[PDB]
């Protein structure tokens, strides 16, 4: 079906007519997609001619494993990254249990795309955009059970000291809907943006089921439109969490909060201070904070965190379908169905 569990609505290339082919490399899946764009006749058709499935074997652990030892030579490497550009057919990207990715996936202009079980870590090119997923001025995509990781640290003379490794999953342009569940994000500096800038305000996207671990900021960093993050489990951020700005609206709901600074904020921007609404999660109220080991800081400009843990604003009618369970369950359980190698397995009430 095209349900995600959030705002985006697709099957990717699973659909009717769907071609499924086997990618052993980076450079296969680039070949594959290409030849996707011909018809009968060998002529291109716009935003491609078929729905693709593409299931990824390729295993480039030697490099992940290379990269994490040596962690600052990373950053100046040339970046290493897939395009899906204007492809608009459908199409998925799956990963089969084992393999495993040091290059990127970048998705422009194009539309219903579906990335499953892929693990990538320790990019190369973080001066240099070197994101793990980008997701630019693309519609229903579904970022679902990935591994994302690198290392939660800045090595000293890096660019903007902010680019020893890029971003995990960044949102931008008109990427209107968009569902980024049961991720396995670990060991990331710059989770993701949700608007690339002041300007970029606006689309609808659902973080869901999602387990963070040392990481220490951008949980989105949004700016403007909605947000719904349900049934995360956030440990070890090192920073800050969800930092609503632009006047965005968010609903946290069923989360599960430990051992983090700046849960919920809204900071840097010192005006057009975001929204939120606050229920059930395991953090109740403010007695709640030392229970968990949340503290707060304050930024030098004006800002606004949540450490009153009210609710400010509203949010609108949460327009799917959604079946949280509770936070207990999720600090438990969710460990177990998050990332690669979980046969894209859900969590459930029954399960809990
Ligand atoms: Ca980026």
């Amino acid at each position: 079906a095209t349900d995600t569990g959030g705002y985006a609505a697709t099957a990717g290339g699973n659909v009717t007519g769907a071609v499924s082919k086997t990618a052993t490399s980076m450079q296969d899946i680039v070949n594959i997609i290409d030849a996707a764009r011909l018809d009968a006749n060998g002529k291109k058709v716009k935003g491609g001619a078929y729905p693709l499935v593409i299931t990824y074997t390729g295993n480039e652990d030697s490099l992940i494993n290379a990269a994490a030892a040596n962690i600052c030579g990373q950053w100046s490497k040339d970046p290493r990254g897939v395009e899906i550009k204007e492809f608009t057919k459908g199409i998925t990207i799956i990963g089969a249990n084992g393999s495993s990715a040091n290059f990127g996936i970048w998705i422009k202009k194009s539309s219903d795309v579906v990335v499953q079980n892929m693990r990538i870590g320790y990019l190369p090119g973080g001066a240099k955009d070197g994101d793990m997923i980008r997701v630019d001025d693309s519609p229903n995509v579904w970022v679902d059970h990935n591994e994302l990781f690198a290392a939660n640290h800045e090595c000293d003379g890096t660019p903007d000291n902010d680019t020893t490794f890029e971003s995990a999953v960044d949102i931008k342009g008109a990427s209107n809907t968009v569902t980024v569940s049961y991720n396995y994000i670990h060991g990331v500096k710059k989770v993701g943006l949700d608007g690339s800038s002041s300007s970029d305000t606006g689309r609808n996207i659902t973080y869901h089921h999602n387990y963070y671990n040392d990481v220490n900021a951008r949980l989105p960093l949004q700016r403007g439109g909605l947000v719904h993050a349900y049934n995360n489990l956030y440990t070890n951020i090192t920073g800050s969490g969800l930092n609503v700005r632009q006047n965005g609206q968010a609903l946290i709901e069923n989360n599960w909060f430990e051992k983090a600074i700046n849960p919920v904020t809204s900071r840097y921007d010192g005006k057009n201070f975001g929204t939120w609404v606050l229920k059930g999660n395991n953090i109740t109220k403010p007695a709640d904070f030392s229970t968990y080991s949340i503290t707060w800081t304050a930024d030098t400009k004006p800002y606004v965190n949540a450490d009153s843990w009210t609710s400010t604003g509203t949010f609108p009618t949460v327009a799917y379908n959604y079946s949280p369970v509770s936070a207990q369950c999720v600090k438990d359980k969710l460990p177990g169905y998050a990332g690669v190698g979980k046969n894209l397995a859900t969590l459930t009430s029954t399960a809990c």
